[PDB]
């Protein structure tokens, strides 16, 4: 009744798995029209099958590209008549210490983390500028507040993606667009996982037992937690909302 | 449907009036139980007469006082049958300088704004404790976390706030009792009105039009729209988050 996303089309970065899929999922259940736009084609389309919906729409999407940005907006503009909501959600890690990181690795996390939120932001912006109003959600990280331990290219671009956020706010609130971010803590995701195995030892119950420990509520984070987050800043009841930050990471940066 | 705060207790400090009068409405609204406890008897009727439901009562009570504001938990209790949801939304706001500033006036503002946060939060506790359960929700304030001029005790008093809502979360999440806070900006009540007179030159509607513009939003809050804010944190909506600051400032803070 409050929420009030009916209708409202919301295209999601990254929303092919983790976090943008249960993003997907929330809003869908809200009667959202959804748009993912996401560099897997395969996962995608299974995704497209898998939710059967009307409402779904899936756009091959390379964020480090400016023409397939454009695209994606487009892509939105015409499926379903325009675009009230951008959440940039998609983003990389790599695991390397600054002193023997490579270049091109400092690049790659650095382009989808924040380049691509930049270039997704600038080509939907223009059409909500046009429309007279808009809303940005940006997927920021507890890595954009403090550091977490040996990934400094992936904390740096969360702390591009923080003041990108209040940037945004800032110079368009004056069009009614608002913008916000959210920065999860630990969530178990498919993909993080496979990130526990390769820079922790033990199996994968072990490790996930030992990060579910690191926070003050003793758990990890589900996706469909940080999804909930998404559907508050992109509704109205969040309106008085702008170039803020929403932390949700089980007490993490507390303490 | 997704809110899910049907039949929960919510005890709200303040609740006659401003932003706590909006969150009572607003978690009526979603058939909550509400429990007001309010210091002004007369201004507390009158709310019950204009609200005529069944899910609200409310008890007289000076949180400045701990036996009052253990009598309030009581009455949430016996009333409702439990409590859920503790917002601790009571404040109040004396201008005066440091240098010129009364003691006495110095401790009625921080006995409103912060023991008295305390006082309802420790007797809370106590029965979330024994519940195995609870979720609290403190008003702090932009001046938490930034310096409104001309006002330090209560800046001083809500950075309290902070880190009392801090150190709730980070010593009660292994009991699964999360503690958030929101930061309002500038809200028109009818009692920052008055402050606006008192603090101002200019008519009311000229004084409003000045500070609707030091917000990027261009516009002063509703009182709504904070109480849409607590009602996120009551819900399982923000199940990930304790420990947090939600900033509703219209962009205030972001530059
Ligand atoms: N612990 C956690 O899980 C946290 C995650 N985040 C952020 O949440 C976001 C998503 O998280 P997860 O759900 O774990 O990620 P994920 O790895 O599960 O999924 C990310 C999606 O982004 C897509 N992607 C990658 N590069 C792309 C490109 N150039 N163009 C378009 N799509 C691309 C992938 O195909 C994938 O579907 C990321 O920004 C991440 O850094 C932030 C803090 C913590
Ligand atoms: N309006 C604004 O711009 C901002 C407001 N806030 C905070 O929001 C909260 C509510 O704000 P408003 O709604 O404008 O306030 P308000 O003045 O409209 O209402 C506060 C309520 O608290 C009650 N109260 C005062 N002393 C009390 C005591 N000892 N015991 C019990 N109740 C007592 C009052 O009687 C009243 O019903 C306060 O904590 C305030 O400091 C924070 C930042 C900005």
């Amino acid at each position: 009744m409050i929420m009030n996303l009916t209708d409202k089309t919301v295209l999601i970065t990254g929303g092919a798995s983790g976090i943008g899929y249960a993003a997907v999922q929330a809003f869908l259940g809200q009667q959202a029209n959804v748009v993912v736009a996401d560099i897997d084609e395969a996962q995608g389309e299974a995704m497209v099958r898998k939710e059967n919906n009307d409402r779904l729409h899936f756009v091959q999407t390379d964020i480090t590209d400016e023409a397939a940005c454009q695209h994606a907006v487009e892509s939105a503009v015409h499926t379903f008549g325009g675009l009230d909501v951008l959440i940039n959600n998609a983003g990389i890690e790599i695991v390397a210490p600054i002193h023997e990181m490579e270049l091109s690795d400092w690049n790659k996390v650095l382009q989808v983390n924040l380049t691509g939120m930049f270039l997704m932001s600038k080509h939907a912006l223009k059409h909500m500028l046009a429309a007279g109003k808009g809303n940005i959600i940006n997927t920021c990280s507890v890595g954009g507040l403090v550091a977490w331990p040996d990934i400094p290219a992936y904390n740096a671009s969360k702390g591009g993606v923080l003041q990108l956020t209040k940037s945004m706010a800032v110079d368009y609130a004056k069009h009614q667009i608002r913008v916000n971010c959210v920065c999860p803590g630990i969530i178990d995701t498919p993909l993080n996982e496979k990130s526990f195995l390769e820079n922790n030892e033990g199996t994968l119950e072990e490790i996930k037992k030992e990060k579910a420990k690191v926070n003050p509520l003793l758990r990890l984070g589900k996706p469909e937690e940080i999804a909930n987050v998404m559907l508050f800043l992109a509704s109205d009841l969040s309106s008085y909302m702008t170039g803020s930050a929403i932390t949700a990471d089980g007490g993490y940066t507390a303490q």
